[PDB]
C-alpha cells in the first residue's frame, strides 16, 4: 500500500515507494526526438524516447531535458516523463498511492501550483505533497541541526535548519551547478582537440566527468605538479573504441565550483556562500551549523570535494570552531531516503493534500505548512 | 517538610527549601519564543522555552522577560516560569509546601494582590507570605541595625532598619539597574563596532558584565590612564569564536551608578542616595547607620564597587563618622538566605497567610503585618 | 568661495557649495570592476568606474560600495570617490574650501577619525567639521522641535530635537534601510520567475523600486483586493526590452518597514521606533514630538508613507494628541540642505576644525561640540 | 493476385511476385540491333534483340544499355526491356498488379519522374511505388540496424541505417562499379595479346571475370607469389573453342576495387568509403555499424572480398570495436526479396502510390514518404 | 620596413605588409600533386603545385588543403605554402618582419603552439604575434562595441567586445561553414544530374557559390515562387564550355545557414546562435549588442545576408530593441586589415613576441594578453 517517493531532479528522477530502503527506478530525465528525416507513423517507431531508452538511442535523439535550473519549462515532456515512471517503471496505478515530491526552495510558484494540478487531474492522484529537497536530506542524516548543501545540476541550495525550526530567512540559491560543470567541460577539453557539440555528445561528457573528475585540495599546487605527466593524465575510451587523453582537466573543472569566475559566474563559491549563511544568523546559532555541515547531492560526488570544502571553511571561519562536514556514502539518495522517512512517518500523514482538499480551496493550499 | 522560598527576582529566580543553604534551582526569569516561521503543532517542537532552556536554544528566540522595573507585567509568561519552577527544577508538589516570596518596596498593590491570587488558585498553594527583599538581606547578614542595598536588574532600593523596628518612612527606590547598566554598554561598545540589538544579543552583553566590568576608585584618573594601553584592554571570545577587546568601557558602565546623568537618569547616584535617606532620618540613629551599611544584590557584585562606595561616602559624611560597609561574600543570595532563616523562624510561623484567610477574608488580608 | 557640503551617504554622494540651493554633482557613491579577463594596462582602458560611470558601463563591472551599513569598509574606494567628486563632478582645488561632511549617529569612533585623516592629509583640507545628518534635517525643515526620521540605504535614525538642546540619550539607529528593501524585492520577485543576482541587477531592482513601489495604508487589505487583476499590476521594462508584470510586490516590500520580522528583523517597525523614542523621553516633551515628526531621506519617497506613518501613530498614540507628520518635497535633499544653511550661518564659522588645529591637538578633536 | 517486384537494375532485371521466394525472369537489359547490312522489314527477321534474345544472336548485334551510371538515358529501348518483360517473361497483363520499382539514391529526379509516368500512361499501372535498393538489402537480411553496402554494374552506393531511421545524411555514391571491373579486364587483358573490343566481346570478358576473378587478402603478397606459375594460372575456353590463360588478372581487377586510382577513379577505396561513412555519423551508433556491415550486389560476388574487406576495416578502425561482415548467399537478389518482403508487408499497403493519385497530385508525389 | 600581416585563413592566404591599405599576395590554401603516373623527378618538372598554381594545373592534381575546421593538420604543406607567399608571392626575406598571424577562437592549443615553433625555427622570424580573427574584423569596423560574426571556410564563430574588453565568457564557434555550403550544393546539383565528385569538381562548384548563390528573405515564399521559371533559373558556363542550369539551388543552399538541420548540423542557425550569445550576457550589454552586429568573413557576401539576418533577429528580439547590423563593403579583407591597423598601432608594439622571448620562455608564452 503506502505511497510513492519521487525525486524529481533536474538531473535525473529516482522513484520508488515509501518505506524501501531504495529507490526502484533510477533514470535521467530526457526525451529524445528524432534528428534524421522526421518520424515515422503508422509503423509504431517511436518518437519520444525516455530516459534509458533515450540513452540506449541517443545517437539519433535530440535529447531535451524538461527541467532548466530547477524550472520546468516543457511540460509535455514533463507529462510523458511521469507516465513512463508509473506505467513503465514502477508499473503501478498512480491513483493508489500518495505522492511525494520535492523541489528546489525559492522556484516560481508556477512550478508547484502547475505541477500539482497535474498530478491531481492527469494522474488522478489521492493525496500529494511538495517538500523542500534540502530539508529531506537533513531527515536522511538524522540530524535535527546542520547546513544543508544540496547540489544538483540545475541548482545549488543551502538550507539551515536548527534543532527543527528551519530559518527560511537565509536559504540561498545559486544557478551554478552540475550543467554547467559539464559545459565547462566541453569548453576545457577543446583545448586538447576534444570538440563535444550534440546533445548525445554533452552526454558523454557528462559520463567522463562522473568517473574522472575530482577536487583537488590545492588547485594551485595541482597545477604546479601538473607541469609533469604523471597520474594525472588518465584515459577514457569512448562508445566507438577511440581513446581520450585527459589532464588539468581533471580537477580544473571541479575547481569552478570554488572559483566560479571561470565561466563568469559573479558570485561566491560554494565554500564562502555556506560561510556568508552562517553569517547571516544568529551568533548563538553559527556554533551548531560549523560542526553540523550536511553536504548531499550528486554534484557532491567528487573525490575530495569535502576535505576541499572543510579547509576552505575553516580558514574562513575562527580557528577555535570546529568545522564538519556530514557527508555519508549514497549522498545522491539523501533526499528520496528522506522523503521515505516522511512518507512514512506517522505525524507526517497529516501533512498531505488530498484532491478534495484541492477542489475544494484551490492552488494556493500548496504553499500550506504545519506540524 | 518545611516550606518553599523563592527569589522571584526580575532577572532571575532563585528558589530552594526553607533551611537549605543554598537554593536548587537557579535559572533566569526569561520565556523564549521562535522567531522565525511562527512554531509548529502536532510534532511537540515547543514554542515556550524557559530559564536555561532559553538559554540553550537563545538564537532563534525571542526573549522576554515578564517582569519589567520589578513589576510583573506578562502574568502568562510568569505563570510559565512558576510551572517550570515547581515541576522541572524542583520537581515538587506545590500545594505540599507555604511559599515565601520576596517583593521590592514600593511596589504596585496590584502586584502583590494578583500573584497571591494565582498562588492559592492556579497552584493550590496551602500558606504563603510575602516580604521585602532588603529586610531579608538584613536577616542574612545577621545584623540588627543598618542600611541594607540591594539592587538587581530591574531595581535598586534602601531600607533603613534599626534594631528591627524597620523605618518606612525613608524607603527609596530607583529604577537605575541591572539592565540599565546591560544598555549602556550596549550603547558604549558601539564606539568599537559591536552593534548588539536582539535580545540574543543582549544576553551576550550580559554575560560581558558580568565578567569583565569592574568599578574603578577613581573614575576620572582612571580615564587618564586609559590614554595608554594597559591591563585595561582585554579580551573576550564571543560565541562563534570571535574575539572582542573593550577598553575604557570596563569601567565607563559602572560609572552610570555614581554618575547616572550619563543615561538621563536625573537623580541622586548611589551613595548619594545612601547619604541622603541617612540625612532623611533622625541624627541618634545616623550613627549607626554610617557604620552598618549592608550592601547585597547581583549588581554589587562588582570588583572594588564596595571600596569605590565608601570612599564616596566618607566624602558625603563628616570626617568623625566611621564608615563601614558590610558586604560579604554571597550577595547574589542575601535575600533568599533571609527567606531560609524566617521560614525556619519558629516565631515566624505565625504570619502565613493560610489560603483559608485569604478566602474568608480576601486580597487586602496580603498587607497585614505583626511579629 | 564659501565652502562645500558633501553629503556622502550610505546609498549616493551629494555634494555642492553652501549657500546654493541644491546640490551640483549628485551620482551613486560605487565602484565597478571589469568582471571578465581581468584589466589590460598601458592602453589605459579603465578599472575603476565611478559613479555614473559605473552606471554607463554597468553590464561588465562588479559594483562594489565602500560603504556599509554607514560604516566605510573600503577605504581605498572611498578615496576614489572623494577624487572623482573634487576633480570631475565640481572639478575644484579642495583645499580652498572648508568640508562639511556628515554621518549617521552611533558609528564607530574610527569612521569619523580616520575620514578626517584623509580629508586633512590626502586632499589638503583646509578645515572641516562632521554634523549628524538629522540634525542637518531638521534645520532644512526650519523647525527648532521635532523628530527627525531620517532613512537611506545603510540606516535608519531618529533623533529627538527640543529647541534645539538635542537629546543624545534617545538616539536610535535601526540597521534596516533601503538595502534590506532592494533585497526583499530580489527575493520577492523570485516567486514570479524574476531572477536577479548579480550587482548589475541589484542596481535594475533598485531602479523599480523606486518608480513602483508604494505604502499601503492597509496591507491587509491591500492583499485582498490584490486577489483581483487591477491597477496593482503593473508592467516595467528592462534593459534590454523585456518586460516585468509586478503585482503584490509593489506594496508587500515597502510593508516591511512596518513589518521587519519578514526578513527576520527582529526588531521594532518604524512607527514603533518612533513612538518609542517618544515613550523614551520627558512627558512635557512629548506633546510637541507628537505634533512635529519631521521624516527625510530617500527612503521616505514611497508614496503613502507618511500617511500610513501617521495613522499607525496615532494608532499608538493617546486619542486626544495631535499627530501631525512634516514630510516636504525634496526630501532627498532634507539633510544637504541643513547644510548648506549651516555652513552659510554666521555664527556656526566658530566650529570649523582647521588642519592647523587638529595638528596641534589630534584625531581626538573631532569629537568636540559647542555654540 | 498481388503485386510485382521488378529489380530493374544497370546489369540486368530480376522480375517476379511478391511473395515468391525467387524471380521468375532474369536476363540482362540488353537490347541488340543488326550490325551489317542495316535490317530487313516485311520478312520480320527483327532489330531489336532483348535480353536472353540479345545473347543468343550477340554476334552480330550491337548491345546497348538503356542505363548508364544508373541513369535510364535511352527510354525507348527500357520501354521495350518493359514491354519484354511483362508480355514475353512473365507474361501477365501490367495493368492486373501494383509494381514495385528500385533504384540508387541521389538519382536524378527525371529518372524516377519520367519512369513513373511511363508506367502509368504506357503500362497502365494501377499503382507503383519505388524503393531504394540498399534499404531493401536491409530487410531481406532482417535486420534493423547496418550498413548496406550495395554494388552492381553501374553504381557502388552505401545507406546506414539505425533501428530503422535511415540516416540520409551520410549517403554516398560512386560511379565505380562492375562496367569500371569489365573494362579494366579489357586493358589487362590486352597486356597477354587478348584484345576484345567489341560489345560482343565486353560480353564475353565479363563471363571471365564473373567465373575467374577473385579477391586476394594481401594484394603486394599474392602479386608476390604470382611470380611462379601455379593455380593463378588459369585456362578459359572462348565460344570458338580457343583457350586464354590468365594470371595476375584473376586479382588485379578486383583490386582496384580497393584501389581505384588504377582507374584514375581519384578517391576513396570501398573499405574507405565505409569507414568514412561511420565516421560522418554520431559516435554513438558507430558501434553497431561496425558490427553490422551488410554486404550485397553482384559485384561483391568475388570469393573472398567480405574477408579482405573486414581486414581492411578491421585495421582503419579501433581495436576494441568488433568488425563483422553480413554476407549471406543470394546477395544477388537481396535486394529483390527485399522487395517481396515489403510488397507482401500488410503495413506497406498504404504505400502504394495509385494512378488516380498521380493524375490528382501530378510527379512531384514520386517523393513522398511515410510509414 | 615594418611588419606583414597574414591571414592564414580555412579557404585561402591573404598576406601584406602592415600599414598596407590591401593585400598584395590573395590565393587559395591548396596543395596540388599528380593524379596520373606518379611523377617525374630529375626533369623538374613539379609535384607540389601551390595557390593559384595548383588552380591552373586543377585538372590533374589531387587537391589538399592543409587545413580542417580551423586546424593544421597537414604542417608539411602548411610549411610549403608558408614558404611559396615569402619566397613568391610577396618575395621578402621573411625574419626581417614580425608577422601577425591570426585564428580562430577556441582552437587545440597545438595549433598555436607548433606554428610558432616553425615560424621561428623554419622561418627565423624575429617577433610574431597571434591575435584572434574575429577581434581584428572589429578594429577594422572601428568599432569598440559590438557582436563579431566572422565566417569562412573551416569555421564560424562568435566574439561579443564591449568597449573593449572583449568577453571570452560567451565566445562560440561552429564547424558550420563555406567547405559545408559547398558539399551541399555537390549533394544538391547531383539532383538535376549534375555530378561533381573530384576535388578539382569540388572547386567549380565553389565557383559557382560565389556567384550565382544568394540568400532569399523568406525561403518558404521563395520556394513558392520557384514553382515556376524565372529569373531564380540561372545559367552559369563550366571551364570547357558546357551550360549548367540551377534553380532552387541558388537559395537552398544559402538556406542552410539558417537551417543546419539540412545537412545533419543539429544545432542553431547563424540568427539564433547570436540571438543566444546575446542572451549568454548581462542584460545591461544586450542592448549595444543588438545595435552592433558586425559581421564579416566571405560566407557573408551572400546578397541579401544580412537583410535576412536582421529580420530574423528583430523576430527573435523585443519589438523595442533596434536591430542593426554592419557589414560594410571588403568584408573579405576586414581581418587583414584589422592586423594591418594594430600591427601600425604604436601601443601595440609591445604585444610582440621575440624569437628570444619564445626561446627563453618556451611555447607556453603564445598564450599571453596585456595592454
Ligand atoms: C531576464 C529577466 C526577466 C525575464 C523573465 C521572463 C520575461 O519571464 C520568465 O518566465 C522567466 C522564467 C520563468 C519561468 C517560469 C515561470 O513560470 C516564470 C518565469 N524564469 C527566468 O527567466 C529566469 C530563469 C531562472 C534562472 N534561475 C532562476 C531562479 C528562479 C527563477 C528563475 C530563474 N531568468 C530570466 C533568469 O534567470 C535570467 C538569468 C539571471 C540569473 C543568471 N543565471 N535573468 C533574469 O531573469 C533577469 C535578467 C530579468
Ligand atoms: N560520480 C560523480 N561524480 C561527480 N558528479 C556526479 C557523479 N555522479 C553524478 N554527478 C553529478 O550529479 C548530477 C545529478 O545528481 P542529482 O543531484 O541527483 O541531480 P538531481 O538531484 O537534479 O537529480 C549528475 O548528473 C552529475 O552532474
Ligand atoms: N559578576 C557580576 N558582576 C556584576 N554584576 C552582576 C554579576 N552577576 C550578576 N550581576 C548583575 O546582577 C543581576 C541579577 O542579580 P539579582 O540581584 O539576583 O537580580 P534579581 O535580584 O532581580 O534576580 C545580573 O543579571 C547582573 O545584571
Ligand atoms: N522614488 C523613491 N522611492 C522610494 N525609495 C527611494 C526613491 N528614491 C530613492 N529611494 C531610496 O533612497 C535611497 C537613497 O536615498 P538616500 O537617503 O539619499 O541615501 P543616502 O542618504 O544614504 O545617500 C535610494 O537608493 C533608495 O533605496
Ligand atoms: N560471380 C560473380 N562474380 C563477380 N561479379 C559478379 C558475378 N556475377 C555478377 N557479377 C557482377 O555483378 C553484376 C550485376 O549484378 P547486379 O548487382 O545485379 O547488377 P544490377 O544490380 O545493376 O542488376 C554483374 O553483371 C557483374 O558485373
Ligand atoms: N561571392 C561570394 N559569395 C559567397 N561566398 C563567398 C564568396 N566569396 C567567397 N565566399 C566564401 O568565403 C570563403 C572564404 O572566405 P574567407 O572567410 O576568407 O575564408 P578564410 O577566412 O578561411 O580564408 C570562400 O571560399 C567561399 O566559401
Ligand atoms: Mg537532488
Ligand atoms: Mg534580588
Ligand atoms: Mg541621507
Ligand atoms: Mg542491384
Ligand atoms: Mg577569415
Amino acid at each position: 500500500t503506502t505511497a510513492l517517493v519521487c525525486d524529481n531532479g533536474s538531473g535525473l528522477v529516482k522513484a520508488g515507494f515509501a518505506g524501501d530502503d531504495a529507490p526502484r527506478a533510477v533514470f535521467p530525465s530526457i526525451v529524445g526526438r528524432p534528428r534524421h528525416q522526421g518520424v515515422m507513423v503508422g509503423m509504431g517507431q517511436k518518437d519520444s524516447y525516455v530516459g534509458d531508452e533515450a540513452q540506449s538511442k541517443r545517437g539519433i535523439l535530440t535529447l531535451k531535458y524538461p527541467i532548466e535550473h530547477g524550472i520546468i519549462t516543457n511540460w509535455d515532456d514533463m507529462e510523458k516523463i511521469w507516465h513512463h515512471t508509473f506505467y513503465n517503471e514502477l508499473r503501478v496505478a498512480p491513483e493508489e498511492h500518495p505522492t511525494l515530491l520535492t523541489e528546489a526552495p525559492l522556484n516560481p510558484k508556477a512550478n508547484r501550483e502547475k505541477m500539482t494540478q497535474i498530478m491531481f487531474e492527469t494522474f488522478n492522484v489521492p493525496a500529494m505533497y511538495v517538500a523542500i529537497q534540502a530539508v529531506l536530506s537533513l531527515y536522511a542524516s538524522g540530524r535535527t541541526t546542520g547546513i544543508v548543501l544540496d547540489s544538483g545540476d540545475g541548482v545549488t541550495h543551502n538550507v539551515p535548519i536548527y534543532e527543527g525550526y528551519a530559518l527560511p530567512h537565509a536559504i540561498m540559491r545559486l544557478d551554478l551547478a552540475g550543467r554547467d560543470l559539464t559545459d565547462y567541460l566541453m569548453k576545457i577539453l577543446t583545448e586538447r582537440g576534444y570538440s563535444f557539440v550534440t546533445t548525445a555528445e554533452r552526454e558523454i561528457v557528462r559520463d567522463i566527468k562522473e568517473k574522472l573528475c575530482y577536487v583537488a585540495l590545492d588547485f594551485e599546487n595541482e597545477m604546479a605538479t601538473a607541469a609533469s605527466s604523471s597520474s594525472l593524465e588518465k584515459s577514457y575510451e569512448l562508445p566507438d573504441g577511440q581513446v581520450i587523453t585527459i589532464g588539468n582537466e581533471r580537477f580544473r573543472c571541479p575547481e569552478t565550483l570554488f572559483q566560479p569566475s571561470f565561466i563568469g559566474m559573479e558570485s561566491a563559491g560554494i565554500h564562502e556562500t555556506t560561510y556568508n549563511s552562517i553569517m547571516k544568523c544568529d551568533i548563538d546559532i553559527r556554533k551548531d551549523l560549523y560542526a553540523n555541515n550536511v553536504m548531499s547531492g550528486g554534484t557532491t560526488m567528487y573525490p575530495g570535494i569535502a576535505d576541499r570544502m572543510q579547509k576552505e571553511i575553516t580558514a574562513l571561519a575562527p580557528s577555535t570552531m570546529k568545522i564538519k562536514i556530514i557527508a555519508p556514502p549514497e549522498r545522491k539518495y539523501s533526499v528520496w531516503i528522506g522523503g521515505s522517512i516522511l512518507a512514512s512517518l506517522s505525524t507526517f500523514q497529516q501533512m498531505w493534500i488530498t484532491k478534495q482538499e484541492y477542489d475544494e480551496a484551490g492552488p494556493s493550499i500548496v504553499h500550506r505548512k504545519c506540524f
